[PDB]
């Protein structure tokens, strides 16, 4: 995309901590940038929309190349962050409102480095990543997500010279779902064969998808939470078409370059329904804030080893809370993501181990070694109504069959039109982000 001249781009300042030992950290003066999908797209030498509602203008965008020549994405000024997009920062806390009323629904954002010209790339192997979260106002159907993806640090600017904005304009998004709803891919409008998504007034799908590796630290609302590894072959940003995208709609979910299911550790799905929930007698009380700690263990305990284990623990009101465990007869009580856990649990659930097909923890680790961009988002799910996270999936499945039940939400929950009314004022908060060696962040 070209860059427009109507509004300066002003990312929100967000300090994080880089740590060397427990309680010995230094501030890193980073910032938050809005994903290019949420930006106004208009004519390069005017005010005329190139995209309105869920459609590209066919006169301006008869082809992707012409669209890209004629159109530009514009900046987010400071005033518009809260007023238009529902984003705000207080000290080291970042807040994202779900619906902001001209009416904005959801948000996806990235962490910029201290220069505000590149994404802050995190080399996560043999490191610990930690943050405080509040998901108390997110119920069934919503997801306040924090995760990493194998985006380029410059959003693709060096690879795709028609991308003028780079990381500064939140470009280059890709993930392990190979999404077609990304409006700008490889420096070009994804306007070919663009199709609105029914019941989604703001979104559509273009000819291409954009694939890359994804490490989900946090997919969650107050009812259920998960962390998940998604390797791809290769891991780096890859525009896809046809079978390579692994499109759900053509029966290709397991035929593409990315592991779409991922290998998940989701406490409720692993059959501990009392670990996490909205109340003081759950082990971890989702009505109150808490700290989420993630440790990325290698084979030799060094930065050069292969990724072998994703460990997790929590801190809430000064109380250390170890992760829940897998709880099925004849299955080891795993409390972390490893290749063995993935094989054993997917075996039990009858899920295809595409994680293993894509190179497993080792391949996931190669993405983490090269460095990944931090994503913070809030969203509802127009495909599957978040049932995969917090309900029975498939909805018609027996909840006593291992793998089906992922949370207590009813299978009628999560319809975007309903959650966008009922949960309009939901806000996820991510704060006090800390990064360092294992054992350094609490």
């Amino acid at each position: 995309q070209n860059v427009g001249t109507q509004a300066a781009e002003e990312p929100l300042n967000l300090p994080i901590s880089v740590c060397t030992a427990p309680g010995n950290c230094q501030t890193e003066a980073d910032a938050v940038v809005l994903d290019s999908n949420w930006r106004w797209a208009h004519t390069t030498t005017g005010y005329t929309n190139c995209y309105t509602g869920n459609l590209w203008d066919t006169t301006l965008c008869p082809t992707p190349e012409t669209c890209t020549t004629n159109c530009a994405i514009d900046g987010v000024p400071l005033a518009d962050w809260s007023g238009t997009y529902g984003g705000s920062v207080t000290g080291n806390k970042f807040n994202l409102k779900f619906v902001t009323v001209s009416t904005n629904i959801g948000a996806r954002t990235f962490l910029l480095d201290s220069t505000k010209t590149r994404y802050r790339m995190f080399q996560l192997l043999n490191r610990e990543f930690t943050y405080d979260v509040d998901v108390s106002s997110l119920d069934c159907g919503l997801n306040g997500a924090l995760y990493f993806v194998s985006m380029d640090a410059d959003g693709g600017a060096a690879k795709y010279p028609t991308n003028k904005g780079g990381a500064k304009y939140g470009t280059g998004y890709c993930d392990a779902q190979c999404p077609h709803d990304v409006k700008w891919i490889n420096g070009l409008a994804n306007s070919k064969d663009w199709t609105p998504i029914p019941g989604d007034a703001n979104s559509g799908k273009g000819y291409y998808g954009n694939c890359c590796a994804e490490l989900d630290i946090w997919e969650a609302n107050k009812q259920s939470q998960a962390f998940t590894t998604h390797p791809c072959t290769p891991n780096d940003q890859t525009r896809c078409e046809g079978v390579v995208c692994g499109d759900n709609d053509s029966g290709d979910r397991y035929n593409g370059m990315c592991d779409k299911d991922g290998c998940d550790f989701a406490s409720y799905r692993m059959n501990d329904h009392t670990f996490y929930g909205p109340g003081s007698t759950f082990k971890l009380d989702s009505t109150k804030p808490f700290t989420v700690v993630s440790q990325f263990i290698t084979t030799d305990g060094t930065d050069n080893g292969d990724f072998k284990e994703f460990r997790r623990f929590y801190v809430q009101n000064g109380v250390r809370i170890e992760n829940s465990k897998v709880n099925f007869p004849g299955i080891t009580a795993y409390d972390s993501i490893t290749d063995e856990m993935c094989a054993a649990t997917k075996g039990l659930f009858g899920d295809l181990d595409d994680h293993k097909n894509k190179g497993g923890m080792k391949q996931m680790g190669e993405a983490m070694r090269k460095g990944m961009a931090l994503v913070m988002s809030i969203w509802d799910d127009h495909d599957v109504n978040m049932l995969w996270l917090d309900s029975n999936y498939p909805p018609t499945g027996n909840p006593s069959t291992p793998g089906v039940a992922r949370g207590p939400c009813p299978t009628t929950s999560g319809v975007p039109s309903e959650v966008e009314v009922t949960q309009a004022n939901a806000v996820v908060s991510f704060g006090n982000i800390k990064f360092g060696p294992i054992g350094s962040t609490v």
